[PDB]
């Protein structure tokens, strides 16, 4: 049941930055998005074999009031591009669609162990993924990559602006008082405050979101279960 | 065991009132927030003692539609801030977290006794809480604190504007007649109609609402267990 190369998946560097530049326009950017503690919320994560050509997608839903786990998926595929930084979403996409797509209840609004709007084309990973399912996605990462932030706040919940160059690509989050800071953008149909309130209220206990936490413990589970 | 002041929380006023003007600006206005009568709701109150520089805090959760208490919750705390009238909240908040924190279940609507929008600075207690848990939150008080008004009618029910200058910042509520009016404030995620709407709701026969009352008697005797 292996997720395989999507027939007329891009093969090139060109194509695939071709494909970034015309789904962008999709992205919606206005749009507040749903409130934290209601509905789902859900976390998705990828774990590479090393072995083998393979990726491991785990989308795991959670309460969103209570923050318990009501639905899980994985979901193995085949790696679907080569490595090249700034595409490197490619590779995975398919795979992460197949495991929402195993999911026995919609997302809600899912949180990406990683970037949207902060990456060099404006398209990482939660927009890409935001755009093609049409569902509301944020990004939460655990380093800035090449962005630059002026020290948030001490206290949990102080923000800082997220730069591209000049341009603010998402916010450097206190999720920990006193603790480093996570690092948010938008993805698609969600605005920078409500993906921030997502975050916080994904991170009461620690500086981590529980839905990444979650999705990337499933994930290398499953991995270590298919290379079995 | 006592809840120590946070890592990073605000030492000086300088820092205290960055923290007000940083995260003043996410308090959510544009929300009608729960409807009455449905789901939980949450009282929150503060002890203080005298001798030792601690204070108490209390949460109740009680069943909306029959006021009956479902959950209880304290945490005794080192008062987190000196007396600086307008940052009066940076004393108690980390302890009240962590009596929110160790609830069985959602608050629904936290409902403090104190204001919300109604500050000297627009961010009172309850909408610096309802930033911080992304929670719908409302404040309720007993005296008028420097705001003007004119007297509501006399049935109960019967409302009036709560001014700072010429701004509404609340309202003036009869919620028993015959008996001097209680000051309803929006905090966060909630709108006045709803605010005041609750607050009756929350007030069938005394002119405190009931989640206080709880909260209040609770913490009282737990600051009494913890100094004794
Ligand atoms: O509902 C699970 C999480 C809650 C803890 C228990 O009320 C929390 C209380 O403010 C949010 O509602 C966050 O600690
Ligand atoms: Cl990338
Ligand atoms: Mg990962
Ligand atoms: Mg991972
Ligand atoms: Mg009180
Ligand atoms: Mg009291």
């Amino acid at each position: 049941t292996t997720v395989r190369i999507p027939a007329g998946w891009p093969a090139t560097e060109e194509e695939a930055r071709a494909v970034q530049d015309e789904l962008r326009g999709r992205v919606i950017l206005d749009e507040p998005g749903p409130p934290p503690g209601t509905g789902r919320v859900t976390g998705v994560d990828v774990a590479y074999d090393d072995e083998r050509d393979v990726v491991v997608a785990a989308a795991v839903v959670l309460d969103a009031a209570t923050l318990d786990v009501v639905a899980e998926a994985t979901a193995v595929g085949e790696v679907s591009f080569p490595y090249v930084p700034g595409l490197l979403a490619f590779r995975e996409i398919p795979t992460v669609l197949a495991a929402l797509d195993a999911l026995p209840c919609p997302p809600g609004l899912i949180v990406c162990d990683g970037y949207g709007v902060a990456h060099p084309r404006r398209f990482g990973l939660a927009s890409h993924l935001g755009v093609l399912t049409g569902l509301p996605t944020i990004g939460v990462a655990k380093n800035p990559f090449t962005f630059s932030y002026e020290d948030p706040g001490a206290p949990r919940g102080s923000a800082a602006p997220l730069l591209a160059g000049a341009d603010e690509v998402g916010r450097a989050l206190r999720t920990q008082s006193g603790v480093k800071p996570v690092f948010v953008s938008v993805g698609h149909r969600v605005d920078l405050d409500h993906a921030c309130a997502h975050t916080l209220a994904l991170t009461p206990k620690y500086r981590i979101p529980e839905t990444t936490r979650r999705a990337d413990s499933l994930c290398r589970r499953a991995l270590k279960e298919a290379t079995a």
